[PDB]
């Protein structure tokens, strides 16, 4: 044990994809003597059921305990109705708030010649490298007032400057290592707050000279991310624009379940898919285990700095989609069956 | 036929007496005893009066029967407080004539499947219609406001607000494929989950019309992978906004995307996109936003369906002759609408 991990299999398609991606740890581990010492703890839908509440007491003590969590998607239509507060997707709020979580980082990457499985023409998806930087415990996901009534509901966008301040400087540094340019996304010629998290990002970065920093509207980069994402490096903003944008960054690669992503912040750092629950598939052993094999891939550089050992897992992921592409990607491979071709690939290197 | 024009800043007085042609060659040929008048907005108004949306301006879109409109806003007024730059003067004018209901169709004409970027397999027969709700929400929700140490925006909406807005999109899609998709956040948000209940009462009272709910992250997502399976869209005021930007990957380009806004008072037709600084002043504009805005207006100000569909086929025929620069083609703003007006005559 010098590898020590919280696992939280979630619902529908989470415990899926997640036992993939520990198939792959399983095998780096062995081959490589990494020491990974793992333990499962219940979270979502299937602890709702068993403890009574999303985010029990003995789950957060084995995040608060591990160095990195890798979690499955919690969410369904059998738990349609709870009371928000223990809501699967509640719970996941929690584990996020209660670790501050508050960088989520999203890559979108088109990998060589895999062009094709996207969607739009290839002209558009060629070259496309994204890090999407979304503030992920602020703003309207968490702002107060909120509630409802027989006549209305309210719910409150809101940001102060050092919650603003401390994702920004995230994306500034995040893109010193990339490509060295920002785009900063708000609603500010309509918003107040959209107002003050431009104000707010240009200063920080004014901190930070040798990094080009652009605006758009959300509107806008939601167009332009289509048209042309490849002009793209590091793309900052708020928890819910983040929320949106993402999941409309799958297209480039062609699949919501190829999208990794990783929660950073003051306590244990949380790896997991973009992708829901996908009940509509769940049961079927065909979910793209992509995103969290790639989640695992992101915990391996960011938690513990194997850089390369994640790199080997990317190579391994991209050539398995060029050789035996899951079937939301045109293919036949189901969950089993493309994980045997991404451990083959590793084993080979 | 009374109307109001607008021309807004950047590209907006372009693209919109590129319209302006359209509707005189069709006053002529069919004498519709067209009467219009120019009244300044946005950046235009901020510099000639103080104000974006001006007296004799509001005067004017009273007493038409429809306005014309064009985009506002630019980098020359960036250091104007937002309270009093031109966009506010848009909110204005849309608060002013309660105009709730937003339509914004995105459509692939049979034959321009080349224009999409998608494949043309994804975006063959792929006609969708965004109803977004256009007076309430965080755009126009209290408390809002900013201090040194934050700043805050309110997203509220009230059961009558949804009721309405639904309404409109039940009606739309009775008169289209039966089908509505209600977009929201639900699971994080009170708000959407009211949204949700509330448009879900309203469509018991539609039982020939289909109801689907999508998670707004999901629903973008969904829009560019699957559009084939959209009919009428409905939604808050700024997931309708961005929703319908993203839809224009769809046709191919921004500018192509028309819009009609409709409640109580003067209805506005304009396009969706803004006034393009970045191309203002250099007569490359796609005008067909602004065109089939046109169209939109004479088919629901003042029920010309059949002159509507005859634009339209115009803007088709041209756009597959001689198509404008976002869509990888050489015509210029003033030789697209010739085109135009080639297949009109
Ligand atoms: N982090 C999370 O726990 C998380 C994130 C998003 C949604 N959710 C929850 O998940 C449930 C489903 O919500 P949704 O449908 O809006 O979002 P979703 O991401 O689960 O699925 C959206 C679409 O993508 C498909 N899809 C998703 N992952 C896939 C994969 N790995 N392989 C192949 N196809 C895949 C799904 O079938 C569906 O068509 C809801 O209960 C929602 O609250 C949870
Ligand atoms: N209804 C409106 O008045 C309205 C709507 C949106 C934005 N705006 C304002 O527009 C200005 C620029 O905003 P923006 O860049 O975020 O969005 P935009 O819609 O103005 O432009 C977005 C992109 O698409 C292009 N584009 C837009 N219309 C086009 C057309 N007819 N033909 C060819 N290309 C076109 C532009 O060059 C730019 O690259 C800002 O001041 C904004 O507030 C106004
Ligand atoms: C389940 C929900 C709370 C969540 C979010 O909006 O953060 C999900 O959509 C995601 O993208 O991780
Ligand atoms: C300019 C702005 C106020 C407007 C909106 O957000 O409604 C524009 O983006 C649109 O899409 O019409
Ligand atoms: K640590
Ligand atoms: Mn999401
Ligand atoms: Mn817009």
């Amino acid at each position: 044990a010098s590898m020590k991990v919280a696992v939280l299999p979630g619902d529908g398609i989470g415990p899926e994809v997640t036992e993939a991606a520990l198939k792959v740890l399983r095998a780096l581990d062995e081959a490589e003597g990494l020491g990974l010492a793992y333990e499962v703890f219940p979270f979502g839908g299937a602890a709702i059921d068993a403890f009574g509440e999303p985010f029990p007491e003995p789950t957060r003590k084995g995040v608060e305990e591990a160095e990195a969590v890798l979690l499955g998607s919690v969410g369904g239509p059998k738990w349609d109705g709870l009371p928000r507060k223990i809501r699967p997707e509640t719970g996941l709020l929690s584990l996020r708030k209660s670790q501050d979580l508050f960088a989520n980082l999203r890559p979108a990457k088109v990998f060589p010649g895999l062009e094709r499985l996207s969607p739009l023409k290839e002209e558009i998806a060629r070259g496309v490298d994204v890090l999407i930087v979304r503030e992920l415990t602020g703003g309207i996901y968490f702002g107060e007032p909120r509630g409802m009534s027989e006549a209305e509901a309210w719910n409150t966008e809101r940001y102060s400057k050092p919650e603003v301040e401390r994702v920004a400087r995230v994306a500034f540094e995040a893109a010193r290592k990339r490509r060295k340019h920002v785009v900063s996304v708000d609603k500010a010629n309509v918003l107040e707050v959209g107002e003050f998290w431009r104000k707010t990002v240009e200063e920080v970065g004014r901190g930070y000279p040798d990094v080009a920093l652009e605006h758009q509207y959300v509107d806008a980069m939601a167009m332009h991310l289509v048209r042309s994402p490849a002009r793209f490096d590091v793309v900052v903003t708020g928890n819910i624009f983040g929320d949106i944008l993402s999941d409309l960054a799958s297209v480039l690669p062609g699949s919501l379940g190829l999208l990794p992503s990783a929660s950073l912040g003051r306590g244990t750092p949380v790896f997991a898919p973009v992708h829901g629950s996908a009940p509509d598939i769940a049961g079927k052993g065909i979910a793209n285990p992509t995103a969290a094999i790639l989640s695992a891939a992101m915990m391996l550089e960011h938690a513990f700095g194997l850089v390369e050992l994640a790199r080997k897992v990317e190579d391994a992921v991209a050539k398995a989609l060029l050789e035996t592409p899951p079937p939301d990607l045109g293919g036949s491979a189901g969950t089993e069956a493309f994980t045997a071709t991404v451990l083959r690939h590793l084993a080979a290197a």
